DNA sequence: CCGGAGCGTTCAGCGTTCGTTTATCTCCCCCTGGCACTGTCATCTCCGTCAGACCGTCGCA
């Protein structure tokens, strides 16, 4: 519950406004939102959790941590 | 051997007390009316439906 981002709510995507392209796993969903676990009612896809490892930009943007890889 | 006294019950004279009303006196509620320097145009809605149809509407042809 503490970890669940919610698309609904006050200024913001509704149930009735919601469709397959907005609810559907996105490639960039990795290490960010969790792809497997979401409400399984009405609102598929809509409320999500954030990954294990994701941080939150002073924008609000969602990080990941990668390690460097320099020179092989 | 009835006669009287005492006792049981049951009623007519006036004498007081109730049952139910009435207008007057405080406290409160409720509605209409007064305010006189000037003061003369608000308000945020609404977006990431949605899916296509039904329909009238409307300017171009």
């Amino acid at each position: 519950h503490k970890r669940r981002l919610n698309a609904l709510g006050p200024g913001g995507l509704s149930r009735e406004r919601a469709g397959f392209e907005v609810r559907d796993v996105h490639p960039s969903h990795y290490g960010r939102m969790c792809p497997i676990e979401t409400p399984e009612g009405p609102n598929i896809g809509l409320i999500g959790s954030l990954a294990s490892y994701g941080r939150i930009n002073p924008f609000g943007f969602i990080e990941t941590p990668y390690r460097k890889v320099v020179e092989g």
